[PDB]
């Protein structure tokens, strides 16, 4: 299965796993601080991914960012 | 199965997933505020997506975007 | 499966779904307002899509153009 | 499955699916006019496609172009 | 499954599919006038595909033309 | 969805000549071209080797080769 | 499965697999000292791996780089 | 399965079929006549292709000919 | 198959570190390379991560990455 | 499965196949003269293929020679 | 499943099969000669390999090269 990489650019980024089926829901918020890397697969229970703060984020359709507020 | 990138370039930004099978509807609309990234797949329940709002979108065939 | 994105150059573009199988029919008219955009899979019920009105149009073959009437 | 791409250049374009398995014959007629865009796959009841009319048409292999009679 | 596609560049062009299996004949001949497209696959039923007159084709291999 | 190969006929009487797959060898079908004609045929249960007779232009996966007659 | 390649590039570098299911926890951390390489796969087990501390990074998306 | 391409360069060229298994021996030698083309695949019963005589010879690696005895 | 990894050890003595697949975490075999010595090993049922330790040149799918001793 | 292409560039080339399995020995060795080729698969019979003598010899990795 | 290539770069390079399974020995050492190539897959019973001796190998890494003591 496919994976996203996210690196947090500031602290308390937040990455969150929605569940897969016919409800959706988070189901998890990873907090990531400044610097820290995190790689993440689509899996049975996680079927999107939302990223909130500042982050540079690799995936195989390529490179974006997310900004905070 | 694939995905599709969603930066939302504006507050307020929809992505709208609509149900797999005979019946189609909206089953859930998940709001994105500017800057947030949402990466989405199709799956057993989902298999179209609309994108509602300013927006850079990713997916296999390139970048498009929404206004 | 393979999927096609469609955004919409003017409001009411029409994204119509057929349905798969011996009988031929529409079974499915998702209207697009100007700049919105749908990403629409072919599935279990929908083996070809015709686009209906200004678009720009994605698939895996390239990038082609609706245009309406 | 594989999928075709074709724009309609004028009105009363037909896109033509015909029969798979030991019978061969048209089993639906797609008319298409001017500027409508149709993706339609290869499936369980359609192994060959016939178009008919000005058309623009993309698949795997490149770009081809239909002319009316 | 692979596929053709066939221009017919002249009236009459034929699109013949030969039968898969231990049997080989011709079970369809389509017929293309001027300027008519086919995009046809191999099948269950067709494992080869003869085209006769002047046509212009693509095949993953690239182009091809025939020639009547 | 086996391979295919593309002949296209340079002379009449082209031979296209399909071998038995198996433990036994021996042609099975022949099917002649005439000069412009053009044969796209795949390898199958039945047919693991195509031989090429007469003049024609080939194309397979491989790039393109071309028989030349007796 | 996929896999991802860490070089540590300090002491102390941390590479933690979260579990896969439905709940999401640490389940190992794994300590590289400054120079030492780690290459991970995901797996029935570890559905998502984070990396602390000062690291270069592969996977098959490039490089990245952890800080400190 | 993949296949070779060899056409021969000069008159009597063998394309030799060994047999797949724990025994080894030739099962099938084709003959080829200067200019004739062969096509042949990997088999069930066919695990190795031994040619001897002058000819040319394509496969997923490239070119390579053979050198007549 | 499965991914592999080759190794180069470009000092005496580099160790190279297979992990337990599974719920549990350890080292289960440690291969010693001498200088010069090439190791060239999968992923498997039984080894699901790799570490290397001392000075090596290291290829991968990613790419080349070096990894360096104390 | 993958294949090798062994062109024998001297007399009394030996292309050796090697068993698959818990023992490993030689099953099979074929003598190929100056010019021949054979074109080799592995199998379930075997699962490594030894040259001895002078050879120019592709794989999918590219090209190599072996020496007398 | 992959192989690799090696090439001895002088007399008496070894080319060592490690065990596939939950323990880890050598099964099988091969002895090459100067200029001999061997060409060995990964297997039900070999799932690391390891060559002692001067020799270029090539895998679908790219070539690297041992070094004799
Ligand atoms: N529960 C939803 C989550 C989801 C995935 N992709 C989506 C796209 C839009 C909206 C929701 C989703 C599903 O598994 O289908
Ligand atoms: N329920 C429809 C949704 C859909 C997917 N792709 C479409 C294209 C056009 C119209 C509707 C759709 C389906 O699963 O088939
Ligand atoms: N019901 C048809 C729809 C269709 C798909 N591709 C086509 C091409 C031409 C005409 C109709 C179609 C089918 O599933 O086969
Ligand atoms: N009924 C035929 C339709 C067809 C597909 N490809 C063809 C090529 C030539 C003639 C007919 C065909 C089949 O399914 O096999
Ligand atoms: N009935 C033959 C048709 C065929 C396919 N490819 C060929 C090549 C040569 C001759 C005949 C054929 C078969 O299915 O095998
Ligand atoms: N009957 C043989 C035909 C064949 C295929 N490839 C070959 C190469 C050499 C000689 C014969 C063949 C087989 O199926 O195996
Ligand atoms: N337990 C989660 C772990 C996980 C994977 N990807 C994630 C993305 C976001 C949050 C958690 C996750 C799962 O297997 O699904
Ligand atoms: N009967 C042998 C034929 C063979 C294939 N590849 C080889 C390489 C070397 C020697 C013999 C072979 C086998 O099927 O395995
Ligand atoms: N026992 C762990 C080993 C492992 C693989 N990838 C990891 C990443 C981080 C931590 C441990 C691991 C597993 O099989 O899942
Ligand atoms: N019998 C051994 C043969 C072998 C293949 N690759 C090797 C690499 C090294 C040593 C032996 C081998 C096996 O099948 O595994
Ligand atoms: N017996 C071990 C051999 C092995 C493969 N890759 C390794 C990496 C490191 C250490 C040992 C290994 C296994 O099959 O898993």
């Amino acid at each position: 299965s496919d994976f996203v990489v996210i690196k947090a650019l500031e602290d308390g980024v937040n990455v969150i796993g929605l569940t897969r089926g016919a409800d959706t829901r988070f189901h998890h918020s990873e907090k990531l601080d400044k610097g820290e890397v995190l790689i993440a697969q689509f899996t049975e229970h996680t079927s999107a991914i939302k990223v909130r703060g500042k982050a540079y984020i690799q995936t195989r359709h390529g490179v974006i960012e997310s900004e905070g507020k």
